[PDB]
């Protein structure tokens, strides 16, 4: 069966309150921006997963991630259904940013919240336009 | 090996007396079940309530998320809870008597001592609470 899956997304903030986004380039050459994150693993808390995923992807250490939002999205093309849980955290070591999954992400960069790219990964787009169940404002 | 966390929907169904509906599983649990591919949380809630209890609800309100590891059954569930008032309370029927002993109304100050773990988490606020139960 094709069951709904649970994804964790992390809005990682730096000292200037910018957020980290990762550029992905598709097979059609289309670019989109996504935050850090990936699949909740069996046995994990949302906060454990967030911390682990951020470290694995970016080399950044975040602390005390805060629950922000839930989105429920079906990806038509891929026939995938994800419930995304978003959390936010400040990183402690922003100068140690490294692209640790360069086959998945072209590059990471910091963006001001008033200067986000347009082409955002669907769940993040939903979050930004508040088409989600929003616990806390991002700011 | 593969054992993905699964998504469950729980509905707190209220009657005109502001009592909630619970039944013994097989602990006391609300209506609910698995989110199916392609469903909104609200669509799932409406369908599950109808299929399990014979009751109509509208505009279910999302209220909380719980994260429950069942270490004996090696199951990991993320539960999404919604609430709603039923419109046809006197039409209550246990339509899946292989899954629930019987349904009964309880005042929130008189809940049974044995609650299904995700519900127990909700009541005790060991959850991510989006809105209050009442």
């Amino acid at each position: 069966i094709n069951h709904p899956r649970i994804g964790i997304g992390i809005l990682i903030f730096n000292n200037r309150n910018e957020i980290l986004l990762g550029k992905r380039i598709s097979s059609h050459g289309e670019s989109s921006y996504a935050p850090a994150g990936g699949h909740l693993e069996f046995g994990e808390t949302f906060e454990e997963c967030a911390i682990r995923e951020v470290l694995e992807e970016t080399n950044l250490i975040i602390e005390n991630p805060q629950f922000i939002a839930v989105t429920n999205d079906i990806f038509e093309k891929e026939q995938k259904h994800y419930v995304s849980i978003f959390l936010k955290a400040h990183c402690l070591n922003e100068h140690e940013l490294q692209n640790l999954e360069p086959h998945k992400v072209e590059n990471w960069q910091w963006f001001a919240l008033d200067n986000l790219p347009s082409n955002l990964f669907l769940p993040l787009k939903r979050l930004i336009e508040k088409k989600c169940y929003l616990y806390k404002e991002i700011i």
